């Protein structure tokens, strides 16, 4: 019926109410696993359709490798071993050989890559799969953001040269930016991860960072690695080059998950419920006749013209429901645009429009109604949602040249740009010190989160940042390691 | 290389060579699990695209429920226990209780159906999901046909009346017939399973049966159940009806798996390799210029015409390879149509065509060449493939009124239409009597198959069948129970 807790009052309770009452998600009796209902799964299918079409242009092909992986394969690569789920029984009998569930597919796929790649004519090899993933997360589960079963695509490419591989890393990273910005209306920051946060198997890791303004937390939104020759040496992925010598392939891997849906909801949801970006909305426009014979047919005509134009449109002519009840029903579920067709408005040859993101109501003359004009309204809603979130995000990025500035901005829910010289020890120092001086909400503490700051990324584009002249390393033991770039640090999920 | 064992010489070795050398499938180090390579996964994606579009017209919506099910939930349904795969630990730590991997999702989904359905206004509820499934099969694994991990869609619907549910069962069954015939060029027989073979939770089970002529075996191709109120009583799926009574919902479920791909290959594959039905072929047409600047330009124009028409076309202009080498390359991989462009052909303003299913070669004048005319050729190939398979299947259905006729037809690789009076004891009698008198190939024996006759289905359409007057029950202990329909029996996978 309604959200009874405000987003600003208790973020975790608000989130639970919005994802369930919108019919997006239900809870389940295996901890950390969730049910994706139709309006929710539609968003992920929309991401799939867009991403598939974009990677097809790059020559990537979809495959399906198995869910199961042997201990022998997995151990070809300690740190992650507590998160692996093990199948050990069939029926009532122990298996002679326990097997694990897919936590990622490097060790499942790369023995095949070593078989399939024999010469440079076999390269590039670029494969993708849309799969479920299992990780027995130690951290508290969070619907969409951190689930023990989640859904993703993982792409794995092999190249004859580093230049080709480098180019794909940033091409895929741009596609992840386009998913967030063009489909989900969520702004991103591109950067590289620090040595402590990057994939241990990667030469370097790139990320799109996203930001949750309500509790001032970043979310790692998607990942694109250059693996160098680290895995090709591990798995003997070699080829005869055109120069007749044998070389190790250069590889990348990259993944994007249903975490996207959680970011979308946390960024755009409000105290009336879901707010769906038009390009992933299960229903983009709901038409509601206010209740007469002629009004019904014009309402049917409005429905049919939008449907013919490819707009996902619904006609809510339910009899036993008041107009206001219908308004709440579809606002709760996130429909971006409502058309109200009333008798008074029909007399003036017009209709009433209400946009979900701002609540604004305005009239449109029927002479200006069309599939194109309604699509233009939907694009305006998309642009406003993205622009509002980007303005909020940018206002919450603070340049913090010194520790007192850093901890102050962190405690007020900002992301911080700090002078940086790469060092695992410096990053650990910052994490421990900020954690000791941090404060966080009871809701965040209940969600298993910490007030500690961690590295989010080193932004790719440093051109707008101020001078590093005279700035000191945040880690006093490494004052002799002069800062030479800016890093983004903040609280995180 | 190429296929070096004939389909009629050693069926299981032929099958292994065709699925691997065509780049459809690779073997893997977990028993009963296989790698689906791009050209193979394309077939399943094509089935998904078609089936999704058709069930959308019915109001069915896609969802995703979890991979895991609790022990308590799994035992609510009231045999299969040895096939259940159990996760018992994460890393080194035992779980509090083991959790099972999805063998099917009745016990995962129906507790939610009971929560979600409360009024007749909540019905019908029609959900579908495209998922992986795990069953610890005791029978010998067979690529595609019987794998320990497999992929399917499962649909689960709830209705306020039996009439609505009945209609859906046969609507879905017709869609499965269309998948096999219109996409895969595989003929089917629709029928109802006997009491011994139907799903224990179902009031009745329908099936599309398919036939592998090489070893005279049926394959159950897809399943559509009417569950009645059996599960809604089990899970308390109830609704307030229009008359204010509380009533149990009527339910169906239905599933179709990647077994489809195995049937397609076993039916159409030949001694040169894969033979792809055009509507699921990763590449429908390969254009090969015979080597010259004019020929190169005309060949590119031929390619461009087909690409613009939406035909999946490749241009194989590889330089140092004989025509016959390229021909073998694409024949092995199953491409249904080859276009050869040589200077002598262009001097007669014609191109040379060669169809994969029959090997026929013929010329087409350039003035008759277009996207539409090539599509018509591809449709002709589809029709021929389906018609050939149907003719063979019908020739291998034998009306067997007496036991000597039955065992003769069975041992010669036919399906048998027998006078039938439903009885589990009669079905078991026929199974054990036929097993004792049966013969089968060494390849079938090595595949873990048997010569026993299984009930396949009672065909829905009995109108073309002979008179039952004066026919005798095959089971002498029930001689007083006169045959009242015809049943299809045969060897099976
Ligand atoms: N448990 C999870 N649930 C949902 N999405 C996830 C989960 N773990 C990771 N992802 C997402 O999947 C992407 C690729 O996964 P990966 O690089 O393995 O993540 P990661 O290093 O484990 N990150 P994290 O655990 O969030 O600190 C990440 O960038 C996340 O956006
Ligand atoms: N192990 C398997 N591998 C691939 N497809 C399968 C497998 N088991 C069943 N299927 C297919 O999935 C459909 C729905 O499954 P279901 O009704 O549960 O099969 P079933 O009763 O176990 N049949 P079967 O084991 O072949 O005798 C079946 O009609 C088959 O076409
Ligand atoms: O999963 C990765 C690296 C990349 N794989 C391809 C898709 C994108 C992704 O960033 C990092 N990672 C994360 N969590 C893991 C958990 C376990 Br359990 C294991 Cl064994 C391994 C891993 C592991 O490798
Ligand atoms: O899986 C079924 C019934 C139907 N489920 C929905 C899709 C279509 C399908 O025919 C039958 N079946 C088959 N094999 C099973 C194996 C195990 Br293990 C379990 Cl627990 C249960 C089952 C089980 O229920
Ligand atoms: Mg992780
Ligand atoms: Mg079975």
């Amino acid at each position: 019926e309604g959200i009874d807790v405000k987003k600003q009052e208790n973020f975790s309770e608000w989130y639970s109410q919005v994802i369930t009452k919108s019919e997006f998600l239900d809870y389940y009796d295996v901890s950390g696993c969730y049910i994706f209902r139709p309006n929710c799964w539609f968003v992920w299918e929309s991401v799939q359709k867009f991403f598939d079409a974009e990677i097809k242009k790059l020559g990537v092909q979809n495959v399906m490798f198995p869910l199961f992986v042997t201990k022998r394969a997995l151990e070809t690569e300690e740190g992650f071993s507590p998160e692996v789920a093990w199948v050990t029984k069939s029926g009532n009998s122990d298996l002679q050989e326990p097997i694990a569930l897919r936590p990622t597919s490097e060790t499942i796929m790369y023995p095949s890559y070593a078989k399939w790649i024999q010469s440079h004519r076999d390269l590039p090899l670029k494969l993708n799969q849309w799969t479920n993933v299992v990780r027995w997360e130690f951290k508290h589960a969070v619907p969409f953001i951190r689930s023990r079963e989640f859904y993703w695509q993982e792409g794995h490419s092999a190249f004859k040269s580093k230049e080709e591989a480098d180019e794909e890393v940033f091409t895929i990273l741009e596609l992840y930016k386009r998913v967030y910005e063009e489909l989900l209306a969520v702004p991103v920051i591109k950067g590289t991860k620090t040595e402590n946060e990057k994939f241990a198997g990667a030469d370097y890791t790139t990320t799109v960072e996203t930001f949750i303004a309500t509790n001032g937390r970043a979310v790692q939104g998607g990942t694109s690695h250059h693996l160098g020759q680290n895995f090709s040496k591990m798995f003997k992925i070699q080829f005869e080059a055109e120069n007749k010598e044998t070389q190790f392939a250069y590889q990348n891997s990259w993944g994007l998950s249903t975490r996207t849906l959680g970011v979308m909801i946390m960024v755009h949801g409000d105290d009336k419920g879901m707010v769906l970006p038009p390009r992933v909305a299960f229903c983009q426009v709901v038409v509601i006749p206010l209740i007469n014979a002629t009004l019904v047919e014009k309402t049917k005509e409005i429905y049919n013209e939008l449907e013919k134009a490819g707009i996902r449109v619904k006609l809510d002519d339910r009899l036993e429901r008041t107009p206001g009840w219908k308004y709440n029903y579809w606002e709760l579920r996130g429909v971006p645009l409502r058309i109200e067709v009333g008798p008074k408005d029909l007399e003036k040859q017009q209709i009433m429009l209400c946009r979900r993101d701002t609540g604004e109501k305005w009239t449109m003359p029927l002479s200006e109604f069309s599939g194109d004009s309604i699509k233009a309204v939907l694009d305006k809603i998309h642009d406003s949602m993205l622009n509002k979130a980007r303005k909020e995000m940018n206002e919450r990025i603070v340049v913090t040249r010194t520790w007192p500035e850093f901890i102050k901005a962190l405690n007020s829910g900002n992301m911080c740009l700090i002078p940086w010289h790469e060092s695992k020890a410096a990053e650990e120092y910052i994490k421990e010190k900020s954690k000791l001086e941090s404060v966080q909400s009871q809701s965040d503490a209940n969600t298993g989160l910490t007030g500690a700051a961690k590295s989010l990324c080193v932004p790719l584009d440093q051109s707008s940042f101020p001078s590093l002249e005279g700035l000191e390393n945040f880690y006093p033991e490494e004052a002799h390691k002069k800062p030479n770039c800016w890093a983004l640090f903040g609280r995180s999920y």
